[PDB]
Parts: C-alpha cells; structure tokens; sequence
C-alpha cells in the first residue's frame, strides 16, 4: 500500500547509491571469503614473511606500516561515506554545519559497521579483498599496536551473526548518519524527521527481508552501543600513539574527526 510503497521506494534508492558509493560490498566480501566462483581467492598474510611476500603487489617498520595503511584506507572510507550521505534524501538540504557535524561523528561508527562485512572470526579482507590478514597476526603486533583490531573483530562477530545483507546495511548506515543527538547540532528537529523516516524504512526492510527473524530491528538498533564503544576505545588508543610515537604522522582529515569526539 501507498505508505509501504513510499518506504520500499526509499529502500531501493539507498541500496542503489550504496552500491554506487562502495566498491567492496558485503556480497562481494562473502564471495571472496567463503570460496565462491564469481570472485578471486585472496592472498593470505599470517606472519612476517608472508607479509613480505604479499608486499610485492596487493617504510618505518611492520606494525607502524600496517597501521598507517588502515588509516589511509579510513580516509578513503570517509570519502565513500561522504558521497553516500549526500545521496540521503534531505541530507544536503540541512544546515551546512550540521551536515559537517553529522559526518564528524558518523563516519567511524559506519566504518566499523561495514568493516564487519570484510571480517570473519579468523581475519579481515584488505587491499580491496585481494588480501586477507589474519586476526592472530594483527593481535601479535608489538603493543600498543597488537590491540587496535581486536575490538573490531569482537563487534564484527556479534554483528555478523545478525546476518544482514547490503540492502539492510544501506538503510542502517543512513540511520546512523542522521542521528539527531550529536554534539553541537544547530537544528536537531529536521534531522530527526529524516531519521524517523529512515527508521521506518528499516523496520519494513528487515521485516520483509528477514521475516523469520524475531525483533531484528530492535536487535540491530541495540548494536549502536557497541559501535560507540569501539569508537571511543579507538580514540583512546590514538591518544596513546600520538604520545609515544611522535614521529608517526596522522592524516589531517582524520585529525579533524578525532578532535573532541
Ligand atoms: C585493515 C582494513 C580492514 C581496515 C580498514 C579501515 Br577503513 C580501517 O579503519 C581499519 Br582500523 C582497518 C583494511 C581494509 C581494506 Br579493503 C584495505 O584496502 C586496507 Br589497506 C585495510
């Protein structure tokens, strides 16, 4: 019926621009990870030598070198997410400062939601899925660097259990961006009206897409406490790095997001 239709229409619209804005979807990710024939097997990096062997395609010192990598990829993700946000009906019509504020707080929560897509209990796709880097290798890195990925993996395992597909996530990450309770928002109300609409998009999306799945909407919403969790941990992890590795550069775009989080 006409309300549903309007919401389904919204669902399709977001799935479509989500596909357009993100080169490594979950569907691709799982094909690579599970061993399907639509895609290519990843090289696997499980230790120092394979790191060195993987290098050739796919300089300070390993742990820092890997870390810098995750960060540069973060910046790209920020761009990806920024382009996607623009496609969210009403988003570019907001106060410019709120648009900025929504992204400042939004992108990390979204980065880790989608990073889940690239993860299973044993490791994570890198270099656009050409690589795979195992959780143990990471966890093995010289502290404090052995610690930046574990909390991600932890969330990812819980979260991947919900069994969401890209078309569920497209709406979910829209919901995240359009969070009216962000620090310093000028006009909360129009932000809430859009989110009210996205939420309704999601509630229907989940019920149609996952009908046997009880209270998935509620369960998916509850997952945001985990996101903020790992997001704050990360910035604590960074305050420490900055403190001990004063020769390690940090990207300005990322310095902007990190400040006063
Ligand atoms: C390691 C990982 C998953 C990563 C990405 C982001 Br964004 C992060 O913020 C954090 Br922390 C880790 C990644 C994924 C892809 Br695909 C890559 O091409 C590369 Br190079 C690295």
């Amino acid at each position: 019926n006409p309300e549903s239709a309007d919401l389904r229409a919204l669902a399709k619209h977001l799935y479509d621009s989500y596909i357009k804005s993100f080169p490594l979807t979950k569907a691709k990710a799982r094909a690579i990870l599970t061993g399907k024939t639509t895609d290519k097997s990843p090289f696997v990096i499980y230790d120092m030598n394979s790191l060195m062997m993987g290098e050739d395609k796919i300089s300070k010192e390993v742990a820092i070198r890997i870390f810098q990598g995750c960060q540069f990829r973060s910046v790209e993700a920020v761009q990806e997410i920024t382009e996607y946000a623009k496609s969210i009906p009403g988003f570019v019509n907001l106060d410019l400062n709120d648009q900025v504020t929504l992204l400042k707080y939004g992108v990390h929560e979204i980065i880790y939601t989608m990073l889940a897509s690239l993860m299973n209990k044993d490791g994570v796709l890198i270099s656009e899925g050409q690589g795979f880097m195992t959780r143990e290798f990471l966890k093995s890195l010289r502290k404090p660097f052995g610690d930046f990925m574990e909390p991600k993996f932890e969330f990812a395992v819980k979260f991947n259990a919900l069994e969401l597909d890209d078309s569920d996530l497209a709406i979910f990450i829209a919901v995240i961006i359009l969070s009216g309770d962000r620090p310093g928002l000028l006009n909360v109300k129009p932000i809430e009206d859009i989110q009210d609409n996205l939420l309704q998009a999601l509630e229907l999306q989940l019920k149609l897409n996952h009908p046997e799945s009880s209270q998935l909407f509620a369960k998916l919403l509850q997952k945001m406490t985990d996101l903020r969790q790992i997001v704050t941990e990360h910035v604590q992890l960074l305050q420490v790095i900055k403190k001990t590795e004063t020769d390690m550069s940090l990207h300005p775009l990322l310095q902007e997001i990190y400040k006063d989080l």
